[PDB]
């Protein structure tokens, strides 16, 4: 490996061999159907709201999230980088597709498939990933750095449906070597959104742009139709000329054929025919090819950038709503702008690299923190772009002030912005993209007083219930199968209108967003104040025994639905105490003196009764009235965790918080599979896992990373990182269960999972507060 020294891969990058097999991969632990796309995954490409493309460590473009809110795992075999190499003076060279695999059927059979094992590595530190190619039969060694410009405090480039592929080639041998690199791409218009004649009208054309300082050559793959539908638009691939390379191209080859129309050209001398056949197709899949060829002298290095753009301006949801994607603000809405996006990328990618380096550097250069933590911290961010992210720039047919946003809970549980989950999972947004975070929270503020009196069938039991109650925060803001932002509370397995934790978490989130953006945004507090008071006032009504705290009802009425709570619980109780103190503070800031007095009085009463009812001398009991009431809950002090972040001080005694945390570490962590798998949710004081419900026996990834941050705030540094380590190990390490770039909600003791590709573990960013 002589190429690794020529490029700059951080030591914290997650790593795996190209073509490596993995023996210990987990699978779903539930009986109902659930996504399992295997461990062949990689860092996604594409901005927020653009639709994402998952290119795997084997090199294939395989995890497609271009249809917003859907996960489609299939390798489009025509989408590849390929290499040609011939030592100067030799009769023949070699051509090889850079993909550790081959097609299932007979299409593209003439191409050289099956990139061999132990001949390269994949690296990932999101938003960057890398492939190196160190192959006995390729004298020139190659590496590519691939990324999308995902940049904190940047709401423009971060939206772009674009990827850059910066290739570096180096000749360690004592002879001249001719090298070509070819990017192939299928015209994917009609890949989704067309019921019949999926390729019909598709056509490809070559664009050349030569404006003195920059020569760019591109293929634009679109359709003859000018219909404004979610299926229509353009894909583009291209390259920028550098000194000492030449560009060749082929606008049209057939993806539904043996591939020899392209390969007989490329495998001969690495130079394509330069034909621009713009003729539309009927039934055949078609594609485009862009190649660069150059001669490398001994010890010479060269750098050449390729790019990929996709202008698919319209997203459609199952209920019929069509919206424009965010990036259309900067490039237009007519779906004929793929080249413009590509060009911007090819002329600005160096600036984007240094912008990405600037926001990774403070963490990467802090040598007090171990590399494994940085691996998780950065790579967990995959989910912001990959989580079916919806970011609208107008409804199709309708200007606008605000641009609504939605990130999914996950793909299995297809709900936008599930509030109880985002309580943990929204840390990256508040810390790095706060305007998005504030917009999401204003969306929630606007739903508080919505009333929908029509009834729905509750799934868990069968009972009927009202859809949306006035003054109760919704579970979610809809589903991609229905109408995001318009039809809220898509979740129906329980009744969220009786939950005792959503209203509190809502309040805590509002105050969080004020505090972590510098305590300067009074206007955000004013926008949300009515909703905050309403939310706490309705929750106070659920105090049935008059201890000042809402009663859990021994039925599904919080996040841990099936692991029931009854009476005063540590979880809902602590969240309530923290929320009341939060509302106190907003009262002071806004000079709402009566609110302050009221929430102060409610707080003191509730605080005293919480302590008296739940403190047992070592920890806080799970609740007052359950069968499993003395179980040790990992999340028992969620309220105090948020209070630390919100700088609200001690809601419970320091000494008692410390003991409770030491108990959780000693029990839920250390006595669960030797602390190598995170914190199991519930442990009985005899040191045996609480078996009363499946959720109690689960490790929740995001709860565990949140728990770790809480320990870190309280000076338990060793305990924090040891707790987090088990989650890192399970996700990323060769000894874990192969969940890289699909971190699940949960696992049980056997390492098998529930709900891959989950929002909650983004809570790791709470460790950076
Ligand atoms: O894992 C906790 C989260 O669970 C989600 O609830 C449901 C599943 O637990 C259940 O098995 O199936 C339905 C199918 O739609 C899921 O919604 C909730 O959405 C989350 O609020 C909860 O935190
Ligand atoms: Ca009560």
């Amino acid at each position: 490996d002589k190429i690794s020294h020529k490029i700059d891969i951080p030591d914290s990058a997650w790593t795996i061999g190209i073509g490596e097999k993995f023996k210990n991969a987990g699978h779903p632990n539930v009986k109902y159907p659930m996504i399992d796309d295997s461990y062949v995954q990689g860092a996604p490409l594409g901005g927020f709201g653009a639709g994402t493309i998952g290119r795997t460590y084997n090199g294939g473009f395989s995890r497609w999230h271009l249809e917003i809110g859907k996960n489609k795992y299939t390798t489009v075999y025509a989408n590849q980088f390929s290499v040609f190499q011939k030592v100067e003076g030799n009769k023949d060279g070699v051509a090889q597709v850079l993909y550790a695999g081959e097609p299932e059927n007979g299409y593209l059979s003439s191409w050289k498939w099956d990139y061999p094992k132990e001949s390269g590595m994949y690296y990932a530190l999101y938003p960057n990933s890398w492939y190196t190619y160190t192959n006995k039969d390729l004298p020139v060694q190659l590496a590519v750095k691939q990324f999308s410009p995902i940049i904190p405090y940047n709401y423009k480039e971060t939206s772009y449906p674009v990827a850059v592929f910066k290739w570096t080639a180096y000749n360690p041998t004592n002879k001249n070597v001719d090298v070509s690199i070819m990017f192939t791409w299928q015209n994917m218009i009609g890949f989704f959104g067309k019921q019949v004649n999926v390729n019909s009208g598709n056509f490809n054309k070559i664009i050349k742009d030569k404006s003195k300082d920059s020569e760019i050559v591109a293929a634009v793959m679109g359709n003859i139709s000018n219909d404004n539908e979610e299926w229509n638009g353009e894909y583009s691939i291209g390259v920028k000329k550098v000194p000492g390379v030449d560009i060749s191209y082929k606008a049209k080859f057939v993806t539904t054929g043996d591939g020899s129309d392209l390969w007989h050209e490329f495998s001969k001398n690495g130079i394509l025919d330069n034909k621009d056949d713009e003729t539309p197709t009927k039934q055949d899949g078609i594609g485009s090819a862009i190649a660069v060829n150059f001669k490398l002298q001994p010890g010479q290095t060269i750098e050449v950038p390729f790019a990929l753009s996709w202008d698919l301006p319209i997203m459609k949801f199952g209920g019929g709503d069509k919206w424009y994607k965010m990036y259309t603000k900067y490039f237009g809405k007519n779906g004929k702008n793929s080249f413009a996006i590509l060009k911007e990328a090819l002329n600005n990618y160096q600036k984007w690299e240094k912008m990405i380096d600037d926001w990774q550097k403070p963490i990467l250069s802090n040598k007090s923190k171990p590399d494994w933590y940085k691996t998780a911290l950065f790579n967990e961010l995959y989910y912001l772009a990959d989580g079916g992210t919806a970011w609208e720039n107008g409804k199709v047919g309708e200007k606008r002030t605000n641009n609504m946003f939605g990130l999914l809970e996950c793909f299995d549980y297809n709900y936008y912005e599930t509030l109880d989950v985002r309580f943990y999972g929204s840390f990256p947004l508040v810390m790095l993209w706060p305007d998005i975070e504030k917009q999401v929270m204003r969306q929630f503020a606007d739903t508080i007083n919505v009333q929908d009196s029509s009834e729905f069938k509750v799934g868990s039991n069968g009972a009927m219930a009202v859809k949306k109650v006035q003054g109760m925060i919704p579970h979610d803001l809809g589903s991609s199968y229905a109408l995001p932002w318009i039809k809220i509370n898509a979740y129906d397995w329980q009744n969220p209108n009786i939950w005792k934790d959503l209203n509190s978490k809502y309040v805590l989130l509002v105050y969080r967003d004020y505090v972590l953006t510098g305590k300067t945004d009074k206007e955000f507090l004013k926008y949300t104040w009515k909703s905050v008071k309403t939310a706490l006032d309705k929750l106070k009504e659920m105090d049935k025994d008059n201890d000042g705290i809402p009663d859990n009802e021994g039925i599904p009425d919080q996040t841990y639905a099936t692991w029931s709570m009854k009476g005063t619980s540590a979880y809902c109780g602590s969240l309530w105490l923290a929320a009341l103190k939060a509302a106190q503070e907003i009262g002071k800031v806004l000079k709402d003196n009566e609110a302050y007095i009221k929430y102060n009085e409610w707080y003191k009463i509730a605080q005293q009764n919480f302590e008296k009812e739940l403190w047992n001398g070592e920890y806080y009991n799970f609740d007052t009235e359950s069968d499993h009431k003395d179980s040790i809950m990992a999340d028992q002090l969620a309220g105090q965790w948020y209070a630390d972040i919100l700088r609200l001080g001690d809601i419970l005694p320091k000494d008692h918080v410390q003991k409770a945390l030491k108990k959780i570490y000693e029990f839920n962590v250390m006595k669960f599979e030797n602390g190598k798998m995170g914190a199991v949710n519930g442990m009985r004081p005899d040191g045996i896992v609480d078996e009363s419900d499946i959720q109690a026996q689960e490790v929740w990834t995001g709860v565990t990373y949140a728990l770790a941050s809480f320990m870190k705030y309280r000076g338990m540094t060793e305990e924090a990182y040891n707790t987090a380590y088990g989650v890192y190990k399970m996700t990323y390490d060769k000894s874990g269960k192969g969940y890289w770039f699909r971190t699940p909600e949960a696992w049980t003791k056997d390492g098998n999972y529930r709900a891959s590709m989950y929002m909650r573990p983004l809570s790791i960013w709470s460790m950076e507060v």
